[PDB]
């Protein structure tokens, strides 16, 4: 890209959201699942980059990192500790719920006593006394909702968890969990060709919940659409940068996660920003 939002990218462009009304982040953040292996398994390829991934956050301006214990496993949030502890200005996300038994294998499993040893083998790999934001990765339907609800209200009166989030569910199954705990946030798939989910976003919107889209470079697909490359081409912006500065106008409570394990991509990903889209782009975008 060549346009003038690459020149000094900074996430605090895209706005600052407080998650809970109190746990103030730009926007738009880093999506930590791609500094590992192939099939989100051990160590990526090239540590070194990914090591210079986190350590290019801070002058970018991003300080929302999210991650998971299934990330690796614990590779992600390993290198996160490795690269950005103690954390100052940074707030890291991080999930338990998913098992791994091998590249591009996952198992859910949300038994209470599971998801503690997750979130406690989190709080030692993080070197932290609570998370700051702690997320259910999967609702599992092998356990009944409702222990597997009980058993995060216990981690937030335990003091181990700050704020709760969700990730892939509906209005229905948030307002179930919001008899045991606020929910903060929740975190689905959602980009410019996947809108399933627009429900749920307008309910975030509504209760002033934050809505974080996971995918939102569609996987980094976003080749081969006339429109989104004309938009793009009068902003001297990627086809991905427009991806995401769409979603960043189409909701304010919406926080782009976009995963990479590459500086370059890393800087274009946060120069998107800088983008102000008009309200014609937007209408030819849907
Ligand atoms: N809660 C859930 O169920 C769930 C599921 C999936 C993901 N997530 C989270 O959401 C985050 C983002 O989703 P995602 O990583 O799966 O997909 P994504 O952010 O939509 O796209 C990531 C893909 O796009 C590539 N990419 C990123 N920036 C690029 C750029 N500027 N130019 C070219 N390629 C670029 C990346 O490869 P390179 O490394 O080579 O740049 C990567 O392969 C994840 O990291 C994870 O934190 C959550």
């Amino acid at each position: 890209p060549r346009g003038s939002h690459m020149s000094e990218p900074n996430a605090a462009l895209a706005g600052q959201f407080k998650i809970g009304g109190d746990l103030t982040i730009n926007r738009l953040g880093f999506g930590a699942m791609r500094i590992t292996g192939e099939g989100i398994w051990g160590q990526p390829k090239d540590v070194e980059e990914a090591r210079r991934v986190l350590r290019r956050l801070k002058a970018l301006g991003v300080n929302f990192v999210d991650t998971a214990e299934s990330y690796g496993p614990e590779v992600s949030e390993q290198l996160i500790a490795d690269e950005l502890y103690p954390y100052d200005g940074f707030v890291i996300a991080t999930k338990a719920g998913l098992q791994r038994p091998g590249p591009n294998h996952w198992v859910q499993d949300g038994r209470p006593e599971v998801l503690r040893r997750g979130l406690e083998a989190s709080l030692k790999r993080l070197k932290v006394e609570r998370i700051d934001l702690w997320q259910l990765h999967r609702i599992d339907s092998k356990v009944p909702r409702d222990e597997q609800f009980a058993a995060i209200a216990g981690f937030v009166k335990d003091g181990l968890v700050r704020h709760v989030g969700l990730s892939e569910v509906t209005v229905e199954e948030i307002e179930a969990a919001q008899k045991y705990f606020p929910v903060a946030t929740i975190q689905n798939r959602y980009n410019l060709f996947d809108r399933a989910s627009e429900e749920e976003l307008e309910f975030c919107e509504a209760n002033a919940i934050g809505f974080i889209p996971w995918a939102p470079l569609a996987s980094g697909r976003v080749g081969g659409r006339p429109v989104l490359e004309a938009v793009a081409q009068r902003h001297g912006a990627s086809p991905g940068q427009i991806a995401l500065a769409w979603m960043l106008k189409r909701s304010p409570v919406i926080l782009p996660i976009p995963g990479t394990g590459k500086v370059a991509h890393l800087e274009e990903n946060v120069a998107a920003a800088g983008i102000t889209l008009s309200e014609g782009d937007m209408a030819e975008l849907e």
